[PDB]
């Protein structure tokens, strides 16, 4: 059955999507079958067990934290969309509210948290040092810090909903996929937007020995087709980006 293509995906939009084209797919000769994981580290492991042929799920920084992390011998077969990250607040209706000394919730994944000093560092109210290595940018690198912030970054990004829907802290900041599963839109929920996104493109990522896997590179072609685009635009309101 090598015209079965086995991906592994995030429920909401990477396995919407991948649902939506299946027909697509079909018409080209190709049987696509979903695997819909909720975490962050299953649909790599299983893209290197074999268990799925290819994932839909991750962004480059992400991915390139994760290859060197574990030695995965992984290639990116295409960047597909963007997902504008938010910090959402059940308290608060901007970040220029938030008291001192408040807590700002992120999870764990380190190569997210660079879009949430952007933010604040946009928003005024952090700088950070000279010298900083901006694409690698961590807490320790904050120079001025307005309004005293703490930061929290030990849970999964898989609760993130969870604390902002628990009240906890003045702000949590939580992938789109997630929030999005949750009924949060990012255009219209978030108290602030991430401005640029275009480094954090969610990739179809395989092994690479598929890096040629004419299966594959069929279901690049299709995601990033102008029709599949627009429809993806329209589904989520202009939340989830094409590239
Ligand atoms: C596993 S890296 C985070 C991916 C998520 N869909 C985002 O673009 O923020
Ligand atoms: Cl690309």
């Amino acid at each position: 059955d090598d015209s079965v293509l086995k991906v592994g995906a995030s429920p909401v939009p990477h396995a919407e999507i991948l649902e939506h084209v299946k027909p697509l797919l079909e018409k080209e000769g190709v049987k696509l079958e979903v695997t819909t994981y909720t975490d962050y580290v299953l649909p790599n492991k299983a893209l290197e067990s074999g268990d799925i042929d290819a994932n839909y799920f991750q962004h480059v920084p992400f991915f390139n934290e994760a290859v060197k992390e574990n030695d995965y011998d992984f290639v990116n077969a295409g960047a597909i969309h963007l997902e504008p990250v938010g910090l959402y607040s059940k308290k608060y209706k901007s970040l220029q509210e938030i008291p001192d000394g408040s807590t700002i919730y992120v999870s764990s994944s380190v190569s997210d948290w660079p879009r949430v000093l952007t933010i604040l560092e946009d928003a005024g109210l952090i700088t950070l040092k000279e010298g900083v290595d901006r694409t690698t940018a961590t807490f320790d690198d904050i120079d001025k810090n307005t309004k005293k912030l703490k930061f929290n970054h030990e849970s999964d990004p898989a609760i993130m909903t969870t604390l902002y829907d628990n009240e906890e802290g003045a702000a949590v900041l939580i992938n789109s996929n997630f929030a999005v599963d949750q009924g949060l839109n990012p255009k219209k929920d978030a108290i602030a937007l991430e401005k640029e996104s275009s480094p954090y493109a969610n990739i179809i990522a395989v092994r690479k020995e598929d890096e040629n896997n004419e299966n594959v590179k069929k279901l690049v072609k299709v995601l990033r087709s102008k029709e599949v685009q627009d429809w993806i635009t329209k589904k989520w309101n202009g939340a989830i980006v094409p590239v």
